């Protein structure tokens, strides 16, 4: 095995690079999460919540409410650039 | 095995590479989640209650609501650009 | 295994690397969780109550308000430029 | 096992550069969290309670409220830049 | 096992380099959390409470208001520069 990424470079580039090699009740083992990864209002209400939750007898009255005003202004995700002209005005 | 990206560069170029080299109640193992991975608004109301939820007996009203003014404004997602004019404006 | 990434750089150039090599209730073991994340209002709510939450008799009202004014504004995520103009203005 | 980055560098680059390597209730061992992990307004309300809660008999009620006014204004999030102009106004 | 970063260096580069080698109720052991880890506005109302929390008979009502004017502005975060111009104005 033998891997070779941008050996030569001239200049000034804008660069993303990312190499991963591998060689060989929730369970997650032998990863990796989240090699360049954005979250952006990301929401998780119930996750998880236990072996025996509500067993018996349970009343539950689950409101969720995503409201309200929420400007998001990104001018570049995960996007490299060189002799560029970024902005955001308002 | 022997990959070979992006030998020789001249100039200025807005580059994205990701190079994978893979040899060999919920379970997930021997892997990679999210490489180069957006998520933007991502909901999860209810994921892996538990192993006896709700079991007897349950009165559950469940109401989700999204709503309300939300801007998501993106100039780029994962698009690198060289040479290039990028703005927002409002 | 043998892995060689940018060998020889001339000028100014904007990089953003990650090289990952890996040679061989809730469980989570041999993992790496973050390499280059971003996460921007991330919200849970509940998460790994417990072992035995609300097992014989409850009476739960759950009311999630997200609301309210709330701008973001990021110029770059995760995007190295060169030679590049950036601005937020307002 | 041997890897190279970034042999040799002529100039004034900008780099963000992350080298792992790796050979070989809530449980989590023999990993890394957060390698350049960036959390902005991130918000966990109820996480691991416990054993037993609310076992018995539980009257609970669960308001969040998340409102307001709330800026963010970040310029460059894991974006390097070299001969760039960064600017906040306002 | 052999890692070599940034062997040779003419200039005045802006690096941030993190090098991680590894070799072989809430538990924890055998890990490295935050390596260039940032945490702005991060809540944590009720976590790991205990063994038997609120076990019986509890009337609990949780009220987690989040206001206020609060404004937040970063020029620059995990992003090291060279022959750049980085500016907040007010």
């Amino acid at each position: 095995l033998m891997v070779k990424v941008l050996d030569a470079v001239r200049g000034s580039p804008a660069i993303n690079v990312a190499v991963h090699v591998f060689r060989k009740l929730t369970t997650e083992e032998e990863f990796v999460e989240g090699i360049y990864k954005v979250e952006i209002d990301t929401k998780s209400y119930w996750k998880a919540l236990g072996i025996s939750p509500f067993h018996e007898h349970a009343e539950v009255v689950f409101t969720a409410n995503d409201s309200g005003p929420r400007r998001y202004t990104i001018a570049a995700l995960l996007s490299p650039y060189s002799y560029s002209t970024t902005a955001v005005v308002t």
